[PDB]
């Protein structure tokens, strides 16, 4: 059901793993069929697995890793810091995710902008 | 006015500084007079400087520091990872803040729970 704190840490860390290897399909499957995503938060929310899949396929020679432990709540929520290394540029990002009673991402917000870009 | 990305990084980092030295008053002043706070996110939102002041005075022998750079958006939003060290326990936390046109925290959400506790 709704992921407990420990379960959030697990799903979210796994997410970074998926993004890291670039397994698009596995990514999309982690999301609820109608999940929404704002990455970067504020411009603009995409909806559903088809658009999410297009988004990730669009983004993924890319590597990502946790730069801190996953922070989790008890109401199916979580946040985590991580970094993606593309091109020789690097991007620090923090994601906030809300899971549903099925353990799948309902919403995800990515926080970052040029100020978190390096190279 | 509304803090630009760079300005968010500055205000938020400063916030950690304030929490670190324990300057309660300075903390409260960073918040808007009617700001709300959920720390930990989900149990339950407090409102206004009087309650916020009581909250911080309640929480603050305490030290805190950034464990990663501040992630900022362009719509007055931001998130940052940090750690607080009390008792010999440690707590990893991620905060998300929204600032107003006056550069003061309108809302703040703290993400963490026992799973982020150490000692």
């Amino acid at each position: 059901n709704l992921p407990t704190a420990q379960e959030v840490q697990g799903l979210m860390a796994r997410f970074i793993e998926l993004v890291d290897v670039g397994d698009i399909e596995a990514i999309v499957q982690m999301y609820a069929d109608d999940a929404t995503v704002e990455d970067p938060f504020g411009q603009p929310p995409i909806h559903g697995r088809e658009q999410i899949a297009a988004f990730y396929r669009q983004g993924l020679k890319v590597r990502a890793c946790l730069t801190g432990p996953v922070r989790a709540s008890h109401n199916g929520c979580g946040a985590m810091p991580f970094r993606v290394e593309m091109v020789p540029c690097a991007l620090d990002v923090i994601l906030v995710m809300r899971f549903d009673e099925h353990g799948r991402i309902q919403t995800m917000q990515a926080y970052w902008s040029e100020v978190n870009l390096s190279v």
